[PDB]
Formats: structure tokens, C-alpha cells, sequence
């Protein structure tokens, strides 16, 4: 037996795998159960912590992938392939992961705790671009990620029952932060240092977890990467999570009460057949919009994320954010008129007041006019080039960016020490058009060290540019402070007035200000005003 | 005696003046009687054509300007005096003034027909920035300009009565157009060739008399300089009319039932205590707003301006218009809060938010919050002078450069050939301080060619401005074209496309996109709707 490959935590005995990297071996412990197979009885419900086990588990590879809708709008192509499913899809898909150096560390060492995103409805934490071996070599640190119950089976609600409270993929993140703190200092981690970072829904996760108190203890740092607990898409009310539920459950034929006779005839249900209708239970045609994301229900949230942001006291916090550099072009090709990944899309002017309906769903006419007012550029109104950036800065702003400022101006105005970032390099082995410029999602695969994967054809400015940006995440990990403790230009804390962020690409670091300050104004102060009139 | 400043009109024998100018002679008649002295029983009432007289009335001398509010804001200061009435006040002030080439032309020449500005609450036709003596010996046209009542005397309205029906400022107006037709041709003036031209409220009477069937018979070219009919404060409603009239009448201790018994006790008072009590019948605190205006009643304006533009047929129409460089900056000394003419006026962030709710008097909390949104640079929100930049602008475009804007489009997209400026020289002599730019009414003198005067301290550039300012409206009263018909650079068209302008200073001319096409877009497309709903 190899001693290092063992490792015994509260639930028992695991064996796990030595793993071959570019700078050095690792130890990977992959599957790791942290809780009770959600099957049968136990779909819709909170998870209950694993159960002892004798003997030992084999953590040796990724478990299967949680039940979950796959994407068929472009296939074999590598753009989209890369987040559906590598792992046999089932309920049963509660496991972590946990990457540790070898030899194992004898001093603790800081953790990192990822959240993968997929819009609640999909992801998984054994995606190639989600590997962990790469961070824990180059870095020295402990890195975790988890797997956590999406679409209907995570996030369907019929609020104020109890065979579906909602919410309980939040709760699934929750259990395996509470494993970490009673578990990795068996890998040489320390619970005492515990940073979160996701990405998408992953990082509205990670917000979510800082405005939740039973949460909030179980970490210290976070990393919002293009995501916010306060965008338009990452809750819902307690009324529309209802009437979500039951469409779906009336869709598939459904149909003690009414709450527990639906989601009785709702558990009879194969999974697939409840995937299958998912989409159908949307209000209107609509991009960046889904079906089942976390309900504000008075419980995980005690109000809205936007009411605890501003009421909160976030002293002795420090947070990273940011976005990239075009966050509403990838969602544009599921939906708008006239986007497609095979051509230019230069939109009419027609498609593009079509397409603001669609990227800005369930809002007045009013608001509507509103958002063509300020998108417009009224000396060239129909311009099929401008047409095009401008709804993907519609639909950008409105789900991410203008979010993410919204928090990052609150939190530093109120006792957090934030930096704020904007990712602006497009990776040589992108397989979207160019007009997409750097998409959404396009940052992870350099911040987990992807490009120093030998299999890969990444350029060498690549690597060092992914080493670079490791580095800042780590740093950040440790001290809270992504700059190295000396000659190399700084990064200046966000704060609401200066607004102060940098540009990460493969130039040196440079200073900006606003995040999309003038638009920015238009969706986080104005808007809602207009909403309530 | 000179028998070429003796003129039979149809009223009867003039007698005229000669008057001396750099570049000669011209002949001059003021004061000619053009309606009944509207007095005692005829106040409030629309003007009687002047009876017919014996002998020779003697037109040598401007005659009485309308009884009007005299600015005492900056006493002594040029720049407010040089709009102060410069003969006595009198309700018997309707005359008229014709300029004519010396020795009278004896074949037809185009006819050039000025009417003041003052917010229809002031004005005269004898002061000295609108002589008429060097556009007509330069440009060897006929200049006429008439007096109009203002203030309630000229646009006091109970809607529906006899005794004060309103727009009878206008009514004079249009006798003094129907004076043209039937005696121009007597000095020389070809009656089939009128132009129109005015400046703030005088061009706001101009577009008025556009949007008016009775009045546009009467003339064929038009020239809109800084003003239009449209603008919020150059129309009142029947309702908000009635009430105005109703509070002066409470004012000066008049009854209130009878519209009878009101007008009738108005009829007694003092033409001065009207006067003493005109800008307490506003409704709030405000700027660019005036007491008594044109009313939408059904007769005069058969509908609001707007709607009058929209639905016309202007194809065979010529219009000139345009604005100064900072149309907002001479108003905001006159109750905005910490501005002066003796300061820098360098205003807080919250007496800008202050400021705006009296520059957009009237509007909805939310309307107002909007106007706040478009006009705050967020990464330099609390800037003093960009403030002081941002609210003259607010003042700027929302009552001037944006209804002439919205003019100016509708007319060109429906059949009218449109000529659009933009005036960007500050005078030599001007005594309003430098961060005033280029205010309201500081072009006329230039178009009037006031710096031809050697004994006024123009410069050598500057008269040669003035010469060609002259050419250029004198060219477009000729032909409805200003350009020289020309090597030089080509004055084009505005469109609601293209939306081509030009830029009038020493430099030679320059072709610009957008009337402020960004700011006009909220003004004109996107308030209207938010203060419908
Ligand atoms: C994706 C990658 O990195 N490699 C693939 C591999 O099939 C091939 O050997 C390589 C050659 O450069 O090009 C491509
Ligand atoms: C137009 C205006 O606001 N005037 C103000 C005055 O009210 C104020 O008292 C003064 C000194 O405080 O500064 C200036
Ligand atoms: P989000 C709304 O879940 O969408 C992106 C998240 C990162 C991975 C690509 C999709
Ligand atoms: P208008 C809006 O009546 O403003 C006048 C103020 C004096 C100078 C001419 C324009």
C-alpha cells in the first residue's frame, strides 16, 4: 500500500490516486460520498450526511454526473461539448473531490473550494476544464470541489412543504463545505482558510453562501467569477417557484395534502421524463433564463439577494470579482434572431428591438423602450455591426456585469476589501466565431491551469499567462491579497467611488475605472425605480 | 423736401427718415400704425386693422414698446439691458417698422419679416441689436419687424370667452403679415418673396405661425433661430391657461364667477399692476418657464405643435434653424440654485439634483430621476463644473436644442428642405462671464450686422463674420438655399438620417452629425412615453 494514498476522515477509510502533472506528482481522492444517495424517497429533499462506512471506499475517479438536461444545438462541436456530461448521468452523484500535494502537506495549507456553474440547471465537477491537479502543484494548495443536484431535482420548489422545500443543490454546497471543515485537515488542509471560488451559477452559489449565515461561518474568502447572487436570473420568488413546479408536475401527469400527494406522483417519475419537460415551464421565449435556480423562500435567504447586500456588514471579508470581456455573446445563439455561431450575425434593427424582448424578458413596454433608449447609438440607429455588440452588451450587462458591480460596490462600501477584474484574452483554441469575442465561461480553463496540460496545443505566452493567473487566485487564497508580497505593477482595491479594476490578459496588468459605469447606472439605480411604477 | 421718404399706404401718407450706414444710405419708417391702439375696452381683445388717417403721420421714430415685466436682476450690467424696452411703455405699442435700400428700390425685393423674442412676456422691435439698417443696405433686402403684446396683454386666456379668447400677441402678428401683403409693395417689397425670421420666443411664433393656415398664406420662407413651437414652455394648455388667468385676476383683487365680470375688472387695473403680479401665477419655482404663452385652444392651433408637425404635409417649404453652443447657460442665473453671473458657479452634487427639478418643473419624481440618469457622468458624479455643464445642458436641450431637433426632422422627412447651425462664437464685446459659452440671443447681433457700426468694438474678423452670416440669410430669403451658388465648403441639407449641420464661427464652415442626437433621443422619444404611463 502506498501510505499517502490513504487517508481516514469521519465517515471512514479512502483510498485515492497518485496523479501525473507537468511540475510533479499530486494526490487526487475523486468520489468522495458526503451524503446519501437523493434517490427515490429522498429526491427533492435536503441532504442527509453520508453514513459510516467499513472498509475501504476507493476515491479513485470521478462519480457519475448529476441528472441533467444535455445540450444538442451544436453537435460534436468542441465549444459546446466541453460542458455537457463526461460521466454517466443519476441521482445518485452527491461526491466530492480533493486534490492534496504529494507528498502530503505537514503544515496546513490553505483550501480552495470550487462551485461549478451551468446556470443551476447543469454542470459537473469531473469537466475536464474544472481539473484540479494543475492549481495544487503550481501553488501548493488544497483544492475541493463537489458535485451538487441541479434542474428540477435540485432547485424545484413548492415553498412552505416539506417534501420539497427548495433549494437543496444550495444545501448539497452547504454539506460539502461542513465536510471540509471537518475533514480536510485529514489531506493536510486548513479549515481555518477556506476560499470559494465558482463561475456562472457557481459564483451567484458563492454569493449566496456569503449572504446565508449558517453558511458564512463555513468559509473566509470568495472569488465571483462572471456571476452574482443579485442577477435577474439566479432567483426566483416563492409564487413563480410554485407555478413553475406545479406546470412541470402537471406536464408529466401530476397529479396527507396537495403538496405531498404532487411531489409523491412527481418522485414516480423517471428522471429523464422530468428532464425532458424542463424547458417547457418558462414563462416566456426568452436567453439567460432558467427553469429551476434558488428560491428566495425567507429560509437559505432570509430576503432577496439585492435587500442583504445593502443591509449587510461585510467587515473582515475579502472578495474577487469579475467578468470577461464579452459576457453576452454566448447566450445570443440559444434564442436571439438572427445569432448563430456559423455567421457574422449582423441583426436588423427589426431582430434587434425582437431581441431585447428576449435578452430583457418579463419586464413593461416601458422598460423595454428604456433599454433600446440607452443601446442605441442614435447617429448610426441601425447599423447591423453596432446592432449586434449592442444586444450582447444588453443581455451582458443585464445578467452579469451590471450585477457583479452592484456587489462589488456594496461590499466595498460597506467593510470588504474587494479586487475586481476583467478577463480580456481569447484563447488560441477557441472554437467560437470571432464576433464572440471572449465568451463567458472562457476565463477558467487559465485560472485552473489548463494550458500547461502537455495533451494540449496552447502558445507558450498561454502558459505563462495561466501560471500568472494562478498565481493571483492563490495569492488571493492565502492573504486575501491577489499581489505577491514587489517590482510588478499593483492591484488596486475596487472601491465605489474610484471603481478601480484591472485587465487581465498577456500584458502586464493595467489599471481601469468603472465597470460599465454609464450603463451600469441605467440597470442598478434607474431600472428598478421604473419596475415599481 | 425728399421725396423718397414719402410712402402712401393704404391707411394713408407716411413720412420717413434717412438713415446713415458704413456703406451708405437707407430709408427708414418707424412707428407706422398697423392696428387700433388695443386700449381700455379692447385689452386681452384681438387686434382692429388701423383706421385710415388724414395727413401725414410721421414715421421717424420707434414708438412705445408693449407694457412688459423690465429686468432689474443685474442693474446697470449691458447684458441684460441691452433687451430692457428702450422707449416708454404703452399699451398703445402696435406699430410697425419697414427698412428699405435708399432711393427706394423701384422693382421687387425680397422682404425679410423680424419678430422678437422675449418669452412672449417681452420684447420690442426698437432695440437696438435688431436695427435692420445693415442687413438691408448689404444685402439690399426690405426689413420689416413689428411689435406684439406680451405678457397678459398678449396672451391672457379664459378659453371659450369673447373677452379674452388668447393668442391675440399672435393676432398682431399676423395683421402686421397681412400689413406686408397689402402695402410692402409700396416701399419696394416684393410681397410674393416673405420671409420669416425670429429668435427664442420669436421663433417659437414663427413655427406657430407654420402650423397655422390663415397665417401661412402670408409668407414663404421661415428661419427659426434657437426656439420652436413645440418647446415645453412655448404652448399651455386650455385648463392650466384658465387657471393662470384666474390667480392674476385673485392677484390684483379682482372676483375670482362670470368670465365677463373677471375680464371686465382686469380691464380696469393698470396696465403696470397686471405686470407686478405675472410671475406669481406659475405654478412652481422654475426656469425657462413664462406666465403668459400661446394656448392650444382649437383655433389659433388646431391641435398641440407637435402633433400639428407629425401629421403635416411640408413639402415646398424652406426653413432655416439652429442653435447657440450653450443654450442653457443664460437662463440658469435666474433661480437656479448657486449659480451667478459674478461666480464660477462651480454648484454641488445636491444643488445639481436641486437645480434640475427647476429646469424640468412639472415632471413626475421618476421622469425627473431619469433626466438625473442621462445626465451624470458615474465615474465623476460630484464634479462641480462637470455639473454646471450637465444642468446647463439639462436646461439647454430640454427646452431649446431638442425641440428644434425634433423640428427640424419631421419637417425634412416630410417633404420640407431644412438647413441646420450651430453658432459657436462668442463675441469680443460679450460682458456675461466666459463659463457661459456662447449664450442665448448672442447670434442676432451678428445676423443683424450690428459689428459693420464702427462705433461699437467688433473686430476686423469679426465684421467679416457678420458679412457673411448676412450673405447666408439673406441667400436662403432670396432662394431658400443659403449656400453662394461656391468653391467654398457647401452648407447641406438636414435630414433625419444624415441629421447634417454646420458650425458658424471665424472658421470656415464645418459639417457636423447630430443635433445632440443622444440627449434629443430622451427628450423626444422616451420621456413623452414614461409620462404617458
Ligand atoms: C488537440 C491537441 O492538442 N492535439 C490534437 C491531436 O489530435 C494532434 O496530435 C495535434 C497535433 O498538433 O493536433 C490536434
Ligand atoms: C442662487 C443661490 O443659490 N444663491 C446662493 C445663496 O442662496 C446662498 O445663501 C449663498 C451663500 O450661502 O450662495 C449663493
Ligand atoms: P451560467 C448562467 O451558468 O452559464 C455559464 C456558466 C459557466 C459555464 C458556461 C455557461
Ligand atoms: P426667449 C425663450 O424668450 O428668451 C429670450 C431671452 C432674452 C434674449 C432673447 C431670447
Amino acid at each position: 500500500e502506498d501510505a499517502e494514498l490513504l487517508v481516514t476522515v469521519r465517515g471512514g477509510r479512502l483510498r485515492g490516486i497518485r496523479l501525473k502533472t507537468p511540475g510533479g506528482p499530486v494526490s487526487a481522492f475523486l468520489g468522495i460520498p458526503f451524503a446519501e444517495p437523493p434517490m427515490g424517497p429522498r429526491r427533492f429533499l435536503p441532504p442527509e450526511p453520508k453514513q459510516p462506512w467499513s472498509g475501504v471506499v476507493d476515491a479513485t475517479t470521478f462519480q457519475s454526473v448529476c441528472y441533467q438536461y444535455v445540450d444538442t444545438l451544436y453537435p460534436g462541436f468542441e465549444g459546446t461539448e466541453m460542458w455537457n456530461p463526461n460521466r454517466e448521468l443519476s441521482e445518485d452523484c452527491l461526491y466530492l473531490n480533493v486534490w492534496t500535494p504529494y507528498p502530503r502537506p505537514t503544515s496546513p495549507t490553505p483550501v480552495l473550494v470550487w462551485i461549478y456553474g451551468g446556470g443551476f440547471y447543469s454542470g459537473a465537477s469531473s469537466l475536464d476544464v474544472y481539473d484540479g491537479r494543475f492549481l495544487v502543484q503550481a501553488e501548493r494548495t488544497v483544492l475541493v470541489s463537489m458535485n451538487y443536484r441541479v434542474g428540477a431535482f435540485g432547485f424545484l420548489a413548492l415553498p412552505g412543504s416539506r417534501e420539497a422545500p427548495g433549494n437543496v443543490g444550495l444545501l448539497d454546497q452547504r454539506l460539502a463545505l461542513q465536510w471540509v471543515q471537518e475533514n480536510v485537515a485529514a489531506f493536510g488542509g486548513d479549515p481555518t482558510s477556506v476560499t470559494l471560488f465558482g463561475e456562472s451559477a457557481g459564483a451567484a452559489s458563492v454569493g449566496m453562501h456569503l449572504l446565508s449565515p449558517p453558511s458564512r461561518g463555513l468559509f473566509h474568502r470568495a472569488v465571483l467569477q462572471s456571476g452574482a447572487p443579485n442577477g435577474p436570473w439566479a432567483t426566483v420568488g416563492m409564487g413563480e417557484a410554485r407555478r413553475r413546479a406545479t406546470q412541470l408536475a402537471h406536464l408529466v401527469g401530476c397529479p396527507g395534502g396537495n403538496d405531498t400527494e404532487l411531489v409523491a406522483c412527481l418522485r414516480t417519475r423517471p428522471a429523464q421524463v422530468l428532464v425532458n419537460h424542463e424547458w417547457h415551464v418558462l414563462p416566456q421565449e426568452s436567453v439567460f433564463r432558467f427553469s429551476f435556480v434558488p428560491v428566495v423562500d425567507g429560509d437559505f435567504l432570509s430576503d432577496t439577494p439585492e435587500a442583504l447586500i445593502n443591509a449587510g456588514d461585510f467587515h473582515g471579508l475579502q472578495v474577487l470579482v469579475g467578468v470577461v470581456k464579452d459576457e453576452g455573446s454566448y447566450f445570443l445563439v440559444y434564442g436571439a434572431p438572427g445569432f448563430s455561431k456559423d455567421n457574422e450575425s449582423l441583426i436588423s434593427r427589426a431582430e434587434f428591438l425582437a431581441g431585447v424582448r428576449v435578452g430583457v424578458p418579463q419586464v413593461s413596454d416601458l422598460a423595454a423602450e428604456a433599454v433600446v433608449l440607452h443601446y442605441t447609438d442614435w447617429l448610426h440607429p441601425e447599423d447591423p455591426a453596432r446592432l449586434r455588440e449592442a444586444l450582447s452588451d444588453v443581455v451582458g450587462d443585464h445578467n452579469v456585469v451590471c450585477p457583479v458591480a452592484q456587489l462589488a460596490g456594496r461590499l466595498a462600501a460597506q467593510g470588504a476589501r474587494v479586487y475586481a477584474y476583467v478577463f480580456e484574452h481569447r484563447a488560441s483554441t477557441l472554437s467560437w466565431p470571432l464576433w464572440m469575442g471572449v465568451p463567458h465561461g472562457y476565463e477558467i480553463e487559465f485560472i485552473f491551469g489548463i494550458p500547461l496540460d502537455p495533451s494540449r496545443n496552447y502558445t507558450a505566452e498561454e502558459k505563462i499567462f495561466a501560471q500568472r493567473l494562478m498565481r493571483y487566485w492563490a495569492n488571493f487564497a492565502r492573504t486575501g491579497d491577489p499581489n505577491e508580497p514587489p517590482k510588478a505593477p499593483q492591484w488596486p482595491p475596487y472601491t465605489a467611488g474610484a471603481q478601480q479594476y484591472v485587465s487581465l490578459d498577456l500584458r502586464p496588468l493595467e489599471v481601469r475605472r468603472g465597470l460599465r459605469a454609464q450603463a451600469c447606472a441605467f440597470w442598478n439605480r434607474f431600472l428598478p425605480k421604473l419596475l415599481s411604477a
